[PDB]
């Protein structure tokens, strides 16, 4: 059973990456996994499911829908946009929402409302988080590389680690590592992602870093 999302649920799963880049000293236990149904949200249902049955692997696709969920925090009811995920739990995705309002609310007695680069909701979030993805790709295509990793993500995104306290190039690129070895064919899918990105022409500064890290896994 593997969640296959589709164009619909881009924004919310773009926002979870936001929100654990808002994160001060955030889990990134998930990331990998947040980061890779990004990735499918942007291929889409009917492209993942091909991927994967033309990579060989056998599919029991489930639907990915935006769902509302009631929850008691600090004795006030509140309301949660959640995914409905047989990969993550309701809890984990609310527990995420939860320690980002924590860090949202800090970062608001600090310097007032927050621009609009330094909130979860920013376009690119997604992006970044594959990023890191990208790196973790070429240093499983070249042979470990981890030191290699982090030292690489923190000069190619320096701007993006001055913008997200949760930007944690060690927590990430081994929440991809661990992905990948527990899902290889989030290799297939990944890659082609990245090949399909980096045809697109111009965008945010983002993509275009996105795109000159995964060009580099071949020359």
């Amino acid at each position: 059973s593997i969640d296959t999302p589709n164009y619909d649920v881009q924004k919310h799963i773009n926002k979870l990456c936001g929100m654990l880049l808002i994160t001060e000293d955030a889990n990134h236990k998930f990331t990998g996994l947040i980061g890779m149904l990004y990735a499918m949200s942007r291929l889409g249902r009917e492209d993942t499911i091909k991927i994967l049955r033309d990579a060989g692997y056998h599919v029991k696709a489930n639907g990915v829908d935006v769902t509302t969920h009631r929850q008691d925090i600090n004795g006030k009811e509140m309301k949660f946009e959640v995914l409905t995920l047989a990969s993550l739990t309701t809890e984990i995705q609310i527990n995420i929402e939860i320690e980002s309002r924590k860090s949202y609310k800090k970062m608001l007695k600090e310097m007032g409302e927050v621009a609009p680069e330094y909130r979860h909701d920013s376009p690119d979030c997604g992006m970044i988080i594959l990023c890191i993805a990208a790196l973790v790709i070429t240093k499983l295509a070249a042979g470990s590389g981890l030191t290699a990793v982090i030292r690489r993500a923190n000069n190619v995104l320096k701007n993006e680690m001055k913008r997200y306290k949760g930007l944690l190039p060690k927590d990430i690129a081994n929440s991809f590592y661990e992905v990948f070895e527990k899902h290889p064919h989030f290799i297939d899918v990944f890659v082609h992602f990245g090949i399909a990105q980096s045809s697109t022409r111009g965008g945010s500064r983002v993509e275009g870093i996105f795109a000159g890290l995964f060009m580099n896994a071949y020359g």
